[PDB]
């Protein structure tokens, strides 16, 4: 038998007993009744939900391979998304994940480190902030250009200028699809309809923008096919073509131009929004808690100084700053239910049997907001990541990137973008709120499977 759960109604399952507004709250509520493991029916489709650290750890880590599948919904087909990493499964996934992990190492693509690409961008990020001349500002756009430009660098061997139109178009389309995909209507409600697509227009728009991006990725690929030093692959494309020119006798292969571009779109998709929002939300949290902003800056002044830009080495000699970044990610809880998983085979899990294919909903919130581990888990406090001596305190419950075999491919790159961009900003700027901190409110605004910070403006005031 499958786990227990609230008895569904005929043909709509448990649809109307789940608050579509704040799903994570609804799942947590259900846990208080049915426990750490439970089933919901999303219209005859069962969904096992894991909730709390113990359940999540033993599914995702202890039974990693079994829980390594990606849950597929109709939106996967309508927006054609199962051909890269994020939404692929089986071999296709195993191979492309692995290649991408290797390639995304810090020195996986030649002499230029990932870290050097990020530092170059942190520089430019700082420079744009200057161009705002200390006037009010909605950092949404600027802060999103950086993580996007890092992906551009990783994929095409170098960055764009923030006013280059090719870049602006790329970003526009990315930003459009992300906002579209964030609608409850597309993420949830259209998924109730397994065959008929009630938003054909929207999917058409989504695909039209993917194609624009794909077509650009092809213009670059071709160019890389005539700048090809086989001994110095300078970016993700070179590395991919290399792997292609080495599987020529293993047709058919997972590595083709089709998969390269699908994978590149996955990187753009996964790489810019969440990093971008996390930065935006970090600023808002620093504005609200200026004692924190000040202590990070003490660390920056003492360890880094002004004669140079920050590097990843500094991180180990900057426990307060490390705690702050960690606390931002834990508090904001951006993907409260990760990405749905699926089991790969028939699996006994605790008391119950879960059939192969069954969708699995991991509650990251449950872990990140565990109160034994993080007392007062609803209130931003770097102290959650600090021992009584002021050293950094690791946590098994730090899973903003999820856990196990499907853990964020970008874990390290994100942490590098979070640590470098924030230290770089706080190194050269002080932050002023337009309105008084007292009435700012940084509570997450939550809409389906997405947390987001509330609109705010601020001034980037230069120091020294
Ligand atoms: C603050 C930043 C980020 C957060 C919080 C985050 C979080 C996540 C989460 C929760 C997942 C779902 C994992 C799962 O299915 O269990 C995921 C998947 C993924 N992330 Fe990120 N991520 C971030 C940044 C990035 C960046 C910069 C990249 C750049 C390469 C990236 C690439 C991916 C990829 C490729 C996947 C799909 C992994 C797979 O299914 O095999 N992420 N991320
Ligand atoms: C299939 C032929 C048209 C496709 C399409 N490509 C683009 Cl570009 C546009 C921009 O609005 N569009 C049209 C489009 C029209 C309606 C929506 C939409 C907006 C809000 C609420 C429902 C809809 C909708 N989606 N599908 N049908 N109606 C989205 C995109
Ligand atoms: C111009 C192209 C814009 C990017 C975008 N539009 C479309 Cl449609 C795809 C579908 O794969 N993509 C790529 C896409 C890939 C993965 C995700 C995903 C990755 C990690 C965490 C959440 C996201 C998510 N899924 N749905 N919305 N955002 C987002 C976008
Ligand atoms: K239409």
């Amino acid at each position: 038998k499958l786990p227990p759960g609230p008895t569904p109604l005929p043909v709509i399952g448990n649809i109307l007993q789940i608050g579509i507004k704040d799903i994570s709250k609804s799942l947590t509520n259900l846990s208080k009744v049915y426990g750490p493991v439970f089933t919901l029916y999303f219209g005859l489709k069962p969904i096992v939900v894991l909730h709390g650290y113990e359940a999540v750890k033993e599914a995702l880590i202890d039974l990693g391979e079994e829980f390594s599948g990606r849950g597929i919904f109709p939106l996967a087909e309508r927006a054609n998304r199962g051909f890269g990493i994020v939404f692929s499964n089986g071999k296709k996934w195993k191979e492309i994940r692995h290649f991408s992990l290797m390639t995304l190492r810090n020195f996986g693509m030649g002499k230029r480190s990932i870290e050097d690409r990020v530092q170059e961008e942190a520089r430019c990020l700082v420079e744009e902030l200057r161009k705002t001349k200390a006037s009010p500002c909605d950092p949404t756009f600027i802060l999103g250009c950086a993580p996007c430009n890092v992906i551009c660098s990783i994929i095409f061997h170098k960055r764009f200028d923030y006013k280059d139109q090719q870049f602006l178009n790329l970003m526009e389309k990315l930003n459009e699809n992300i906002k579209i995909l964030s609608s409850p209507w597309i993420q949830i409600c259209n998924n109730f309809s397994p065959i008929i697509d009630y938003f054909p227009g929207t999917h058409n728009k989504l695909l039209k923008n993917v194609a624009f991006m794909k077509s650009y990725i092809l213009e670059k690929v071709k160019e890389h096919q005539e700048s090809m030093d086989m001994n110095n692959p300078q970016d993700f494309i070179d590395c991919f073509l290399m792997k292609m020119e080495k599987e020529k006798h293993n047709q058919p292969s997972e590595f083709t131009i089709e998969s390269l571009e699908n994978t590149a779109v996955d990187l753009f998709g996964a790489g810019t929004e969440t990093t971008s929002t996390t930065l935006r939300y970090a600023l808002l949290l620093l504005l609200k808690h200026p004692e924190v902003t000040a202590k990070v800056q003490e660390e920056i002044e003492r360890v880094i100084g002004r004669n140079r830009s920050p590097c990843m080495q500094d991180r180990s000699h900057m426990p307060y700053t490390d705690a702050v970044v960690h606390e931002v990610q834990r508090y904001i809880d951006l993907l409260p239910t990760s990405l749905p998983h699926a089991v790969t085979c028939d699996i006994k899990f605790r008391n119950y049997l879960i059939p192969k294919g069954t969708t699995i909903l991991i509650s990251l919130t449950s872990v990140l907001h565990d109160n034994k581990e993080f007392p007062n888990p609803e209130m931003f406090d770097p102290h959650h990541f600090l021992d009584e001596g002021g050293n950094f305190k690791k946590s098994k419950y730090f899973m903003p990137f999820s856990a196990g075999k499907r853990i964020c491919v970008g874990e390290a790159l994100a942490g590098m973008e979070l640590f470098l961009f924030l230290t770089s900003i706080l190194q050269n700027f002080n932050l002023k709120s337009l309105v008084d901190p007292k009435n700012l409110d940084t509570t997450p605004v939550v809409n389906g499977f997405a947390s987001v910070p509330p609109f705010y403006q601020l001034c980037f005031i230069p120091i020294h």
